[PDB]
């Protein structure tokens, strides 16, 4: 059935072109990868991340530099946990998950 209400199972594009796997095909994608992930409020964001991280086969160390992004708004899940708000928002239509356009601080 549809998991929606409190937990959503949202359709996350996922890009990862940083790395040179795609459907050996160059960069222009007419779908990325998707998924429709369980997102809750419970869960912290990195490890939804981690989750879908390893559902795209990209190493949960790359964590770091992945973000959930609205696709209207571009904007960024920088917050550790997501609220039910984000869900909602998301809900809408789809997450996208992407590294970070940032530079790398070795921390």
């Amino acid at each position: 059935g549809a998991h929606m209400g409190g937990s959503m199972k949202i359709r996350v594009e996922l890009i990862n072109g940083n790395e040179h796997r795609t459907s050996s095909t160059p960069q222009q994608p007419q779908q990325n990868p998707s998924v429709s992930h369980i997102f809750d409020g419970e869960t912290a964001v990195k490890d939804h991340i981690k989750v879908l991280l390893t559902h795209f086969k990209i190493p949960v160390d790359k964590v770091s530099s992945y973000a959930l992004q609205n696709p209207f708004t571009l904007a960024y899940v920088e917050d550790s946990f997501l609220t039910p708000e984000r869900l909602v928002e998301a809900e809408k239509s789809y997450f996208i998950l992407r590294m970070k356009p940032h530079a790398i601080a070795d921390r």
